């Protein structure tokens, strides 16, 4: 039930960014007369009938996700030399930008930070409650996209066989700060996303870069496999943070070394719901 958008309907392709999962461009849809984003791959090697139908079936599965805080797939661009995922364009970039561009936003109020946290949690919760469940497996501040009025849309969920394609078209690497230590030695584990969520939650409340001072990413990887985490004290997480106790609980249970110890997103929601009634 996933539409095919022909290449020619996407005008004014401006490059925005590239990573493991391909290139991100803005475009104008010629018929809808709105802006769209497109994640795409220029495919160098020809691509087997088996391998193409795989990526399409994935995209078709991911198309089924329709929820307020999920960035929905609008259609697939399926060209001989070009594969593309067309999504709504998000004017305000990512959560990454809202937190760390401290010049452009000197002040990110508590009610907003907490609404973001709630919406991420509702998003991943929805994803996990699909049949079959849809796991994100690369949740990070860059995927948490912000619409015109700073509401959350989670992007790039379930891009598994897609990411193996942009692997193939090489013959660099994405951030590991939100990756649970089990995953370092490659899996199908429901408790991956909650680890990421926990690190995100730390980042949202601290407004600090996780492992900021640690220069080598392998250093980070060793540290966390030995159970080290972003530091929780008065400097990183000030005493004035609303519901500080409850949030630290959520964070620590979230990034627990043992997967079994980590909450479901339903558990986050139950815990968060009281916090939000404050605002």
């Amino acid at each position: 039930a996933l539409p095919t958008i022909p290449y020619h309907k996407l005008a004014d392709l401006r490059y925005l960014s590239r990573g493991a999962s391909g290139t991100v461009s803005s475009a104008r849809h010629a018929d809808w007369r709105v802006q769209v984003a497109v994640r795409h791959l220029h495919i160098h090697t020809p691509l087997l009938d088996s391998e193409r139908k795989d990526v399409l079936r994935e995209a078709e599965i991911l198309h089924k996700a329709r929820f307020s805080y999920i960035l929905p797939i609008l259609g697939i661009c399926n060209e001989p030399e070009f594969l593309g995922i067309v999504t709504e364009y998000m004017p305000n970039g990512s959560l990454n930008e809202l937190l760390h561009r401290k010049t452009e936003y000197p002040d990110v109020a508590w009610p907003l930070r907490f609404r973001i946290l709630h919406e991420i949690a509702l998003g991943v919760n929805y994803l996990h409650n699909m049949t079959p469940p849809l796991l994100h497996h690369d949740l990070k501040t860059q995927n948490i996209l912000l619409d015109n009025e700073f509401h959350v849309k989670i992007a790039d969920f379930g891009l598994s066989k897609w990411r193996m394609m942009s692997l193939s078209q090489s013959r660099e690497g994405g951030t590991i700060i939100y990756m649970p230590p089990e995953n370092y030695e490659p899996r199908a584990s429901i408790k991956h996303d909650i680890y990421s969520y926990a690190v995100i939650t730390w980042e949202v409340l601290s407004r600090k870069q996780p492992f900021e001072d640690v220069t080598n990413p392998l250093q980070i990887m060793y540290s966390v496999s030995q159970g080290h985490r972003p530091v929780i004290n008065e400097e990183s997480l000030p005493y004035d943070i609303p519901h500080r106790a409850r949030m630290i609980s959520l964070i620590e249970s979230g990034w627990a070394q043992n997967p079994d110890e980590r909450p479901s997103f339903l558990k986050c929601l139950i815990e968060l719901e009281p916090v939000l009634r404050t605002f």
